[PDB]
């Protein structure tokens, strides 16, 4: 339970305006329709976003902290898989990932 509460803090920071500069692209779920990505569903089968992860935490969907990280990492994996390695969005993803990996690890046991 205590560990689960920490997840909310880490995710909350990612939404802050401190990382919003390179974490805004991970705020809402990728709209294959709005964005016009007619090849996102074929590549990405299990999509995920920060907004979704936040809702799951509110509904106590996650059992442990480990599960919470699985979704966070999956969100970045889909980006690295869909978009190319020389893509700007990729550079921003690595920045947010580092902030999550550090906080997630620095989390009190
Ligand atoms: C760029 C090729 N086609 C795309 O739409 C890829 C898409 N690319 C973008 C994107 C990123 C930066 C710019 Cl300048 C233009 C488009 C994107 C834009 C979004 O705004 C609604 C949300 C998620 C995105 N995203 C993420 C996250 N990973 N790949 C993409």
């Amino acid at each position: 339970s205590e560990q689960l509460k920490c997840c909310s803090g880490i995710l909350k920071e990612m939404f802050a305006k401190k990382h919003a500069a390179y974490a805004w692209p991970f705020y809402k779920p990728v709209d294959v329709e709005a964005l016009g990505l007619h090849d996102y569903c074929d590549i990405i089968k299990h999509p995920m976003d920060m907004s979704t992860i936040k809702s799951k935490l509110e509904a106590r969907e996650y059992r442990d902290a480990q599960e919470f990280g699985a979704d966070v990492r999956l969100m970045f994996s889909n980006c690295y898989k869909y978009n190319p390695p020389d893509h700007e969005v990729v550079a921003m993803a690595r920045k947010l990932q580092d902030v999550f990996e550090m906080r997630f690890a620095k989390m009190p046991d």
